[PDB]
């Protein structure tokens, strides 16, 4: 079995920006989630080879994880905060699609998504450079 290449965290041609909102995503939102006791399964791409999940990447065609998001924010990969928010949403969605509702990993993801949504209500209202 093989894993796919992970999602890119840098791209030489993609315009880069640091916005007030992107800075709040790094300094607050991701800080809270990264350090939470439920974060660790989500800190790196799903390793389908080590987990013995040969169907994972047959079912999940848009992978995403918090390690990728952290590297994207540190590399100033994004133009806007909505791209980052979309990545968190993808990560949660993937967990809910692959696993059975009420598996422990799903309940953990639900708890992190609830926390995520709480924190992103405190984003600066207007995105500015
Ligand atoms: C929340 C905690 O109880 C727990 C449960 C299960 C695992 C096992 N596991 C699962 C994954 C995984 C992800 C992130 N998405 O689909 C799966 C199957 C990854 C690593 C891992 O050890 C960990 C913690």
């Amino acid at each position: 079995s093989m894993n796919p290449p992970p999602p890119e965290t840098s791209n030489p041609n993609k315009p880069k920006r640091q916005t007030n909102q992107l800075q709040y995503l790094l300094r607050v939102v991701l800080k809270t989630l990264w350090k939470h006791q439920f974060a660790w399964p989500f800190q790196q791409p799903v390793d389908a080879v080590k987990l013995n999940l040969p169907d994972y990447y047959k079912i999940i065609k848009t992978p995403m994880d918090m390690g990728t998001i952290k590297k994207r924010l540190e590399n100033n990969y994004y133009w806007n905060a909505q791209e980052c928010i979309q990545d968190f949403n993808t990560m949660f969605t993937n967990c809910y699609i692959y696993n059975k509702p009420g598996d422990d990993i799903v309940l953990m993801a639900e708890a992190l998504e609830k926390l995520f949504l709480q924190k992103i209500n405190e984003l600066p209202t207007e995105e500015t450079e």
